[PDB]
């Protein structure tokens, strides 16, 4: 299931405190951690942020209601930090990952694991 991916696979790492994935085209939630609400207005800009990367620098990174400074965008990756704490976001065929990590996680930790997820679904075909 996707919310597997999201227990299992993200969360189950220790390094990963809440998690989504969403559909690609920003049209719904397949899978989120509890509590953790991303809204269609939020999903629809992530993803429109995919499409047009640069444009995502100026706006920053809105999830579930928290604003993230954007640190790196780009086709594939867009990645967020507030203070100690951030977001990953990493596009893959169909589908999106979202990965909040918490102040004790290294942001460089959160992006390699979530990348490599990414990837691995992206070798499934998903
Ligand atoms: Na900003
Ligand atoms: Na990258
Ligand atoms: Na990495």
């Amino acid at each position: 299931s996707w919310q597997a991916y999201v227990d299992t696979s993200l969360l189950g790492t220790g390094k990963i405190d809440r998690a989504a994935i969403v559909s690609r085209a920003g049209d719904s939630v397949w899978a989120a951690s509890a509590g953790f609400n991303l809204s269609p207005q939020e999903i629809q800009g992530l993803a429109a942020g995919f499409q047009d990367p640069p444009s995502m620098f100026g706006t920053g990174i809105i999830l579930a209601g928290q604003k993230y400074i954007t640190i790196r965008a780009e086709g594939r990756s867009i990645y967020g930090k507030l203070q100690k704490e951030g977001i990953i976001c990493v596009a893959t065929k169909l589908c999106i990952l979202v990965s909040h990590y918490p102040e004790t996680t290294l942001p460089g930790e959160a992006a390699k694991i979530t990348e490599a997820l990414a990837d691995y679904l992206v070798g499934v075909g998903y």
